């Protein structure tokens, strides 16, 4: 009956897993996932499964065999979706051998969940992890392991990403509970992920820096010349808020707080500030000119205060996010 | 004949549900409905099913046999899609014990329909429940129960959203009735959902409130620089209705009234009235040099009413949605 | 053999239907069509399936009985994709009483195409049904019929759109014929839609409205203000050209006339004609000025004329609408 | 064996198709295809299929019959995917005679590649087809005709489509070669396709023109006003610039040049050349002055030049689109 | 039994392909990949196969035959999706010879990663492929090859895409190694791919030109009309980055610098350069008036600086991408 596992009612049964990553093929950053296409294999000895043949060499069936024997039942922990193919016809294979050592492997194509933090972006890291665990067998009956430690892990040499760059793939074991179940045996598959910052410096923080630089030059044109000093203020203002609207129909769509949306806020101040300043300038020169009947002491000092201001803004901000 | 339930023709079987949630994967606000991965366990008591052994200790098979055993037939209602997970193989898993008590689990997505209302957008709170039954049995021949009461229910550590703050699950029943098929029991999981409010503020509260500041600024200028306070008020009309295109082409989509756009549109009728003010001030003054041949009256009473009628504006709403 | 009707070559075998409404899945404006959600049952009279006992009672199967029984085979006009729900389990459902009356009950999901006119947008309404036929069999062989007339349709409390209002659920019945294939019974489910006027109201008829009231305002100031009246006609030309660019991109996406496109392209063509008015004056104006080296005429009169053109324009608008 | 067509070896089987079409479910312009749902019948003469019965009529088996028989097997030339529908139950038919003359039907929906020019867009038409074929029959064994000519194919009276006018339904007929197989007959259904113009005249060729007829009206304006001239024409390029991309938010995103991007780009040639003309005036004014210590020519000639140029550009531009 | 090949144990059986390209179905550029429909043909002798039959041709089975038989088990490498076409039944063929020489052949389609690099855009050029190897079986059991060289590939003539042109398709093989299982023996077909290089050019390249040549008519303009030469080059500004916005609205969405961003963001510095420039002539002015109580020296040697720089900048940037 190949519904009992080898070795039933005394000790676990050793299964040992090695694994190959052939590509990453999508990353939804909307709904926290990626998709990932693998090989796995797994090995052990079962005697049920032994010949009589002297060759001392392995011997090949296919999935359809694998419908009449038994199998290990390993599963993939948080996933969303998976599925294993099938052109031409199922990717599945066995070898036995002549003592009985069985190898059984299989490509698949997994979706797992992974949580990300966006506070930083676009100064962001993500880490993300793929998690294998039997279903159905405790660690009494089934005993889990790496075949060959940190060397059980293989990976491509033309994995890419379009939006990303990776780094950083090891191995780790932990073991987990159930709390109606039981202790189970968990192998995992950990790596790094980062963006491309120097593109975002010019993307977004460029456009935004050169708009308060140039709202400051209205404090170097005369005061009398009021049909050109108030529709240059206003003017920027409508540029500014033009920016902020593109950036964020090229973003993700996130709707929590993030590092440039403060950056851009700040910069809005300082726009709408410089407007605010004119119209002082401009009433207290008309009701000099009311109470009678050379440089503005406050355009003098504007024009040392403000960049002094945004000095220190970049100051700060760059020392908290580095 | 494993088609007949145990205890046919005599009283209902007692079938015990027992749930553990692992994550949620995505939410729809157009199509009003969330999609959400699950364990879910049964338990029960069947004679036919015992065996002749002494070790008072559960023993393991899978999916192949429950193909030719009589079991449970759960389903999820007010579900729009849901399905089995299985790779590498079925999740599915059954244990039976000497005496007869059965255990049975499955790991599932489910998509289920939540009626959500938007009036008070972005200030607004939804309800969201989950709902099971059974298909083909009534409550005379299959009785259905939370295995431990509100202890019945697990959830993981992680569970996340990216848009949503969640809170406050629990477990209720309830009896339900069919016109043309009887009476059946039903099983409720209930949670809480919210926004990140002080977000919302900055990204539409705040740009709408600083340009109704900026239109105030015209009532301080010299009423003799006519190319000076005509284009102001239009490049502020400007200036707004692009900002109410990029927050409409932000948000989810929804063709019913909602808060944050009465504020918007009340911003914009401000606007507005201050070009129809100047207007009325140039015509006056006009008329007054051809009768003929000094701050006015109604710059210095608009100095005033304005901010007031925005001030009380602003009470008013914030009274209404608190 | 359970591949002959019960009844054959004899007189056609009476079948009746009856349907429970669950939920409104979504709709698709562009591709025109519908999803729906619903429970479908069947009746009928086999004598085949009797069997003795007493209890005057019915009994229950599931589905994999009905893959041994002869069944009906209906299906749904007009659909563009179906399927049945399986999870757990198939939701199927078989009651078999003493005298051989089968009871046979499905849950499923259809999206049926719907066919829409848009040219009354936003005012349309818009019908839609939902159509069920025997596929094999001829009136002459099969009898289709609702159990209870019009009391043989349910429908959920809580079935609702974000879009729309659903209002006037009925059934009716008529005769189908195919020229290669003969007379059939057919089926309807029927019923109407609507949308919120008042919301579109306030975010399309009422900007346009607020636009052509601006552009009123550069007949009041002073013919000798070129640099002021100027820069406003132009400005109030670019601030429509936004606006209706985007209502556009907030519209489901049609390629045919429409109602409020025709009230923006009229108010477009009012702004149009104000820029005109002015360079006529100004032209006027200057060669005055050099035959000889108040208000002028042209500007008196065109404070009447186009206020009372535009109310005449919306007059006979909405009585053609309505 | 039915696995042996009927008359294996002799002579080919004559085998005769009829087709019904039900609707048109959408067009995708991008990928460059469409989808349609269809009945499909088959007919021929099998002797191993006859039985002894007196009363001359045909009699009705289903899918289950099919999975035993010997039946052809038609596919899609040039199609992308399809399926048959299961709901309820397959939608296949199967009818026999007592001489042996079998009716077979299905229910089908089909993606088909359309190759498309879009050159002369908005101006253009398309030409699309459905072709079947045999897949593993050559014309010696296996004999494909359409059963009644002409009239061998049917339409529905309520086809329609949201973007397009469809026209000219008819069939043909085509052998084919394949170099590793053989000849083989195929079978098409062809029909015509085209776009609502006069919508297009006024979404794109309307807003454009107007806004080129407004930058004429500078050459009426007194030179001595550059105030009122300089600000008119860089608002002017402003508006264009804003409607053009519009314009390309709107339509289905190709990445050749098409009809309507011509008279988008040379609309703005001419708003680009008006600047200029004024720079050339002021200059030579300024330079008089200078010199030293009415209308311009440049003024008198372009108000006569540039509408007769753009008149020379309509006519030739709709002779040659037409 | 037909699980052991044909020559089990001795040497490896010689397997021979042939192919047929029909159509290039979608390419995603943000995913990298893209989709292909192919024929697949094998060839082989087996002897377990033969029948006695005097007629020395062909003989034809289908797919029912095909889960009897052994059969080879090719797949595609660097795959993300594929499937077997099944409508109106599997598209599969099989025509056995008397001598016991087979024939098999599919239908499929398959999705392929390539991967892509748009540093050039969008003067690129990206070279893509597809991949056949043995699941199963090393070189010592399988032997893998071309049927007729070079000429073992056909393709389409209709074969089309919208956003590309395609050139250069031809067959290559190589040897492939794997850590835990042996050498293989794989196939490759290869092709070009490159974009409408003059659509781009007058889409992207030519408005940005065109505005940084309207920067230049300022240095014209008489520096005593500052209300004239202040809106212009804010205007200027304006404009160039609606349109820096409109372009990143419609490409594919990238996250690393491309061509097309470095000559964008290079104009836009000329722009603002213009700006700074008047600001200066102002002030100087002004302070000379202030001093003491013809066209300016910066202003005469920006007319040639400016223009001269930009063609620099012209020169080595299409030196560097040609
Ligand atoms: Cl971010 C934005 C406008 N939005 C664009 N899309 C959605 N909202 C905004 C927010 C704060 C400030 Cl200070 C200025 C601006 Cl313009
Ligand atoms: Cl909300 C909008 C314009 N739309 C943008 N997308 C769709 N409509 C609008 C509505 C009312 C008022 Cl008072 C002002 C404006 Cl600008
Ligand atoms: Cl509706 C549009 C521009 N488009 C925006 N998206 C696509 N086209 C338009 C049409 C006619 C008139 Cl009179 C004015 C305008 Cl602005
Ligand atoms: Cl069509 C476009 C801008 N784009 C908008 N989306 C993408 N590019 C343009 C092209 C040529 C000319 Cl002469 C003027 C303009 Cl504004
Ligand atoms: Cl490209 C862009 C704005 N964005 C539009 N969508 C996203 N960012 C920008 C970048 C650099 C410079 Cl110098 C000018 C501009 Cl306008
Ligand atoms: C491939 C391999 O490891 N083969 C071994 C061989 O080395 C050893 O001599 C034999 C015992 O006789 O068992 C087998
Ligand atoms: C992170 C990781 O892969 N670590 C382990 C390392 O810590 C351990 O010391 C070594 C030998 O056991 O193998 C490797
Ligand atoms: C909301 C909820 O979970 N409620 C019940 C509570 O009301 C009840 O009193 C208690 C003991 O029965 O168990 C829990
Ligand atoms: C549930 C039901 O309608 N049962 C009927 C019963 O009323 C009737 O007396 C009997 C004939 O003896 O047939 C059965
Ligand atoms: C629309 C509809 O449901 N109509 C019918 C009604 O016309 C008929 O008179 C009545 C009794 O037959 O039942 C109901
Ligand atoms: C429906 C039909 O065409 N039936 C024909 C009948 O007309 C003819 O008389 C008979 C030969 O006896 O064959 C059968
Ligand atoms: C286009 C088309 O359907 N054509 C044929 C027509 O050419 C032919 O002359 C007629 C009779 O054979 O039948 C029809
Ligand atoms: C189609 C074909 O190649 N047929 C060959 C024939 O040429 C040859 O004469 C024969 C041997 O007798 O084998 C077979
Ligand atoms: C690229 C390619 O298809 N190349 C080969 C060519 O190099 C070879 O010389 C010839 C004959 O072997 O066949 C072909
Ligand atoms: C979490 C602090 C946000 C501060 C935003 C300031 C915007 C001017
Ligand atoms: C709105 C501007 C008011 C400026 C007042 C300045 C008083 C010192
Ligand atoms: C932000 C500028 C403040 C200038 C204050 C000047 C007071 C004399
Ligand atoms: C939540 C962190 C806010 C940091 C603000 C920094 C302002 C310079
Ligand atoms: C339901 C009341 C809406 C009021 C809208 C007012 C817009 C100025
Ligand atoms: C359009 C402005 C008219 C102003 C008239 C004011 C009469 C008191
Ligand atoms: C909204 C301002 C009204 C001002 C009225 C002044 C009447 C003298
Ligand atoms: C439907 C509620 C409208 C509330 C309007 C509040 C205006 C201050
Ligand atoms: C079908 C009549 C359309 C009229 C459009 C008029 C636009 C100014
Ligand atoms: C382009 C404006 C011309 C105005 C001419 C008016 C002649 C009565
Ligand atoms: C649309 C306004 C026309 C004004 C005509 C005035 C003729 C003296
Ligand atoms: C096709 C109907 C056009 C109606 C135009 C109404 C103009 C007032
Ligand atoms: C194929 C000719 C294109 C010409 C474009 C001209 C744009 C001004
Ligand atoms: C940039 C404008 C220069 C105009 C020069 C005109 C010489 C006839
Ligand atoms: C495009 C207008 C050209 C005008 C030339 C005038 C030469 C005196
Ligand atoms: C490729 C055709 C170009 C036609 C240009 C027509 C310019 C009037
Ligand atoms: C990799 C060099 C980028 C240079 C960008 C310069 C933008 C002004
Ligand atoms: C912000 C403009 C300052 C110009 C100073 C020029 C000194 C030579
Ligand atoms: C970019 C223009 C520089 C002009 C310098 C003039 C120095 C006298
Ligand atoms: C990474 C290549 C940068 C090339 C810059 C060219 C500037 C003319
Ligand atoms: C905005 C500056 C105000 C200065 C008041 C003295
Ligand atoms: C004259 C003060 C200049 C300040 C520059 C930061
Ligand atoms: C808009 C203010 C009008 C005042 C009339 C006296
Ligand atoms: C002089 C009146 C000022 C009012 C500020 C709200
Ligand atoms: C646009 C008005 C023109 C009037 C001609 C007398
Ligand atoms: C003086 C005429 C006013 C007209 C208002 C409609
Ligand atoms: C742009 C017109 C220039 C005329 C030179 C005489
Ligand atoms: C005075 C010349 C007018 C030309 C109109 C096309
Ligand atoms: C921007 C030009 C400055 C010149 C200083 C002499
Ligand atoms: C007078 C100098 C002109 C320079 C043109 C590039
Ligand atoms: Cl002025």
């Amino acid at each position: 009956d190949f519904s009992m596992r080898p070795g039933f009612g005394g000790p676990a049964i050793p299964v040992g897993v090695d694994v190959q990553v052939e590509s990453l093929d999508s990353i939804s950053e909307v709904d926290m996932d990626f998709t990932m296409t693998l090989y796995l294999r797994h090995y052990w000895k079962d005697e049920r499964l032994s010949f009589p043949s002297t060759n001392n060499l392995s011997m090949t069936f296919d999935g359809r065999l694998v419908k009449k024997i038994w199998v290990p039942d390993m599963f993939f922990v948080h996933s969303k979706r998976s599925f294993i193919h099938d052109t031409t016809t199922d990717n599945v294979m066995l070898r036995v051998q002549p003592d009985g050592k069985v190898l059984y492997s299989l490509r698949v194509t997994v979706t797992a969940m992974c949580n990300m933090d966006f506070s930083r972006f676009p100064l962001d890291t993500q880490t993300c992890s793929l998690e294998i665990e039997s279903y159905a067998y405790t660690e009494d009956d089934l005993m889990l392991y790496w075949k060959k430690g940190n060397d059980s892990l293989k990976t491509d040499e033309r994995i890419s990403l379009s939006q990303f760059l990776i780094q950083e793939f090891h191995t780790t074991t932990k073991l987990a509970f159930y709390s109606s179940t039981g202790w189970y045996n968990r192998l995992y598959i950990n790596f790094t992920l980062r963006r491309h910052i120097f593109f975002f410096l010019l993307q977004t923080y460029f456009p935004a820096t050169l708009m308060v630089m140039l709202s400051w030059v209205s404090f170097w044109i005369d005061r009398r010349a009021v049909p050109a000093r108030v529709p240059l203020g206003i003017t920027t203002v409508l540029t500014m808020s033009t920016i902020i609207t593109g950036v964020n129909a090229s973003m993700p769509r996130v709707s929590y707080i993030k590092a440039v949306d403060i950056y851009l806020w700040v910069s809005f101040v300082f726009v709408f500030l410089s407007v605010l300043e004119y119209a002082a300038v401009n009433y207290l020169t008309t009701v000099q000119e009311r109470k009678e009947q050379d440089t503005h002491a406050i355009d003098k000092y504007s024009r040392i205060i403000f960049p002094a201001a945004y000095i220190l803004f970049n100051l700060i901000y760059w020392s908290i996010f580095s």
